[PDB]
């Protein structure tokens, strides 16, 4: 008959890998057929083909080969797609398209730090900030401490997201420590403080 422009599939939040392909779809219902568009930050996506890297195909879905942010090429964004054809349109659903990152600086390192039996020690992990979240495991001397748990009464837990408590200083504590990040882009390690037990 004459059925104005429907979506009816919704392009979704991405996170992508830095050069590494993406796609967002946009599924859509209208008699006629309608025709697709696409914005990016409120600016229309200059793309279907040329000389360039944003590819439209024929179910309207939006690939890119390649996610680019570099200096020259940033996909980064908010993006959406708009249906239309003679009787009407419809819009879909803002989605988010961000490539994965890991800042490389420390907020927080941990320092050399003397304590006598019995005391409390508290060694500094402040992870560099990345998305997706990273995780942040701690590792003395290249044995990774597997605690990496959460919510009873132990010995050595993390608190405070990153930092490493020990209640009970004991000596078999002394040791090389060091706290590492990581996400998809990659890792991230500080560098090694010594804990002595005077």
């Amino acid at each position: 008959q004459y059925q104005s422009p429907r979506i009816i599939e919704h392009p979704t939040d991405l996170v992508v890998k830095k050069n590494e392909p993406a796609t967002l779809n946009c599924k859509v219902e209208g008699k006629p057929e309608p025709t697709i568009e696409w914005f990016k930050d409120g600016e229309p996506v200059s793309t279907n083909e040329k000389k360039s890297h944003r590819v439209q195909f024929k179910d309207g879905a939006l690939f890119f080969y390649r996610t680019m942010q570099g200096k020259k090429e940033q996909d980064g964004g908010e993006y959406w797609c708009v249906a239309k054809n003679r009787v009407g349109q419809a819009v879909s659903r803002h989605a988010s398209l961000q490539i994965a990152v890991l800042r490389d600086d420390f907020r927080v390192e941990p320092k050399d730090t003397r304590v006598a039996k019995g005391e409390t020690a508290l060694l500094e992990c402040g992870p560099p900030k990345g998305i997706p979240e990273p995780t942040l495991i701690w590792i003395k001397d290249g044995v990774p401490l597997d605690d990496l748990k959460a919510m009873a009464s132990s010995r050595v837990r993390i608190v405070d997201g990153g930092n490493l408590l020990i209640s009970n200083v004991e000596p078999i504590d002394e040791g090389n420590y060091k706290c590492i990040a990581q996400n998809l882009v990659g890792t991230r390690e500080s560098s090694y403080a010594k804990l002595i037990v005077q």
